[PDB]
């Protein structure tokens, strides 16, 4: 009844979205989640609607200090960590001729750069038989107007599933990406896509907890599309 | 606790290998299941196994006439069908000078006509809502000696998931691809895994379970592959 | 200047479309082709229309009869052919529910079977460092209303440029498919296409030229969409 | 016979390798090439060695005003821009935990960052109708052991040809991703490469020039593997 029963989760951006909805079932599956976003409020708010099994940190994963400090926290509450879902994401529409360095630092910085490191710096605390789940998106392999930025950086992200999939399995520790179409988080997409709807988080945190739990134990390196059948047809 | 409680499954191979395994991992999950397969013998065997909530159907599911008596036996005893898994695999090794017409005949009646009319005539059956997942294989992306028709046939398959996630949109029937890797059914794929090992069947179930249950929903049209990482890196 | 100078070509649904237009692309490249077509009528037009180097063949390619007697046609004229291109193809729309036994062998029988015998039966025949280029469809990777079998078909197609290219390494034989989108042969694929247009049957054969001759000698087992951007975006 | 009769190519890495390679056949082909590096001594060496129809010109494509500068160049000498080569590419071998601020800055500006402002500054001078390839590489679709960032990047590049076939599909603009897989430049691969040997820079060359001529006229988006066949099969 508990498929992650006892095991400790942290997952980045879960303040909202869908890494709160995550950190929600996760917590219904009998996992003890840590919840790392930048805003005190919506932190303090996502860990009241949790209301178990849940510590928050304030962290910009961005920032390699900050990731210290987290995984300092992570060592002393629980000390180790069975599943990381790796959740960042944030998408600036800019067409190719719009593009400056300021954004495309930032969308590379936010998807790519803190990713690499909140990964990097969560090595010494991941069990062995561990799972490590990476955001990626349908946008990672299709040509959408004015998302260079985003969905070159969201391809970026599937690839190090791959690397990190060959660089990690003498640990066993398993590294999938899910790569989500279009999910209601506080129609375009929502026409072209077979279940002919957007998701619910709900429908993301399911599939992740999939990655996330035995059942998947002989899937690796995949890139998992959580998108209704966008790109699948 | 109980992933599919009270639904009714269809599995085709159903009397061993990933078809067994998928349907005790079904009943576990308190869903009824009538197993399929053309040896009586192994039938008997595999219905004792699994022990209860299970009926055994003897159908060639490569004759349409049986596939029609497979349908009357579900639909009188149980009503509907909430998940179809479509599994079928016949593998012959030639090489392209090596294939005659009788295997190439046989790879694709097995692989593929079979699998066509199977779903075909489960589709009066099936409940609005519903999940059918083909059974492809790795070999279906892979150039593999002496696998011609067989990786030629299971691609076939993964492709019939796009199409019929577009044609059965309208009644909101999911329809995906499991493609297996090396699984130990009664060393070289084990070399060049990730994972290193081959995997159990209970693994390929626990994936088909997923595609098979409500953390799916919002999952339409894959290709999961259950390699342990052999086609991904 | 001569891309495929003194090269012999063997060129199935050589009659018309993108067949003929290969052909007149390889003669105009210095081949010497051979057109294969079921049509006495068309293969004239179509020899008359190429003009000079080439004899045409009437050969229905899904006969194993035609095909021996074809080949020993090519044995005796030309000896041994350098570019194989196993050009077959036939659609007809019928949804899942409409599909009927006769639909799918014929469907399969031109567009697996025929492609299959036809690259075994040139084996003996073809040079070491030789071209095969197997037509696909942009359908073999989409899931497109009613297109149920030739889009299964078209994905065997694809497989078997992969498995082939296992298997004739051995003797430099590179294998590669071309997968058109909407080719004009006498406006919704050319809505969803980037380049906003469909394409000509020139378009095509100068794609196929590319994997026929030596500015392709270190592609092996891909797949070429030619589909102005419709796959890729 | 000249396939690129008095076009104009602006080629970035064009000083040594698959960029010299490449700029070597496109004058065979009739064109006048720019040829763009950071190392004088480099770009006299191969202006020498190319011969006739060629500019080098000295730039490190990751700063904005070099690139200006560059513009302004071919603009002043030419007037406009046929095919675009935007060749780059560094790789230097970290594991995810050996991963500095700096390796991954590096990696990224050189094989993204410098990627994007090329073409971005290109525009203006692009013709309607013109050519723009990309280099990614087998890296982007594999999980080799210490590739994490140079892979994650190569992965971003090929993103990019989507992204910019939909926003540029207004002028007839096509931008295409070659992927070289290992090629001899001044065993491990060679042995799982159906080809059995290393690719020729001439080789990857020749199927650039492919994608830069009208041969490849509907053909857009896509990403073409020049590895001999190593991940086709």
């Amino acid at each position: 009844a508990y498929r992650l029963l006892n095991k400790t989760a942290v997952i980045t951006g879960g303040g909202s979205g869908i890494g709160l909805a995550t950190a929600k079932r996760f917590v219904a599956e009998g996992a003890y989640v840590f919840i790392v976003d930048v805003s005190r409020k919506e932190l303090e708010q996502a860990a009241a609607e949790i209301g178990r099994n849940v510590t928050a940190v304030k962290a910009d994963v961005t920032k390699l200090e900050d990731l210290d400090r987290l995984y300092a926290i992570v060592r002393e509450q629980r000390g180790s960590i069975d599943v990381l879902f790796a959740n960042s994401g944030a998408i600036e529409q800019k067409t190719l001729e719009e593009i400056t360095p300021e954004h495309y630092d930032r969308t590379f910085d936010v998807n790519v750069r803190g990713l690499i490191f909140t990964v990097q710096k969560a090595l010494p605390l991941l069990r062995d038989g561990g799972s490590v789940i990476l955001t990626s998106s349908v946008a990672g392999v299709l040509g959408l107007q004015a998302h260079d930025t985003y969905s070159a950086a969201k391809a970026a992200v599937r690839s190090l599933a791959r690397t990190w999939t060959t660089e990690l399995k003498g640990r066993s520790i398993r590294v999938n990406a899910v790569s989500p179409g279009a999910i209601d988080t506080p129609a375009k997409f929502a026409a072209a896509t077979p279940l002919g709807r957007v998701g619910r988080p709900e429908e993301l945190a399911a599939a992740v907890l999939f990655l996330a739990s035995d059942d998947s134990s002989y899937v690796a390196g995949i890139e998992l599309f959580v998108d209704g059948g966008l790109t699948q047809v």
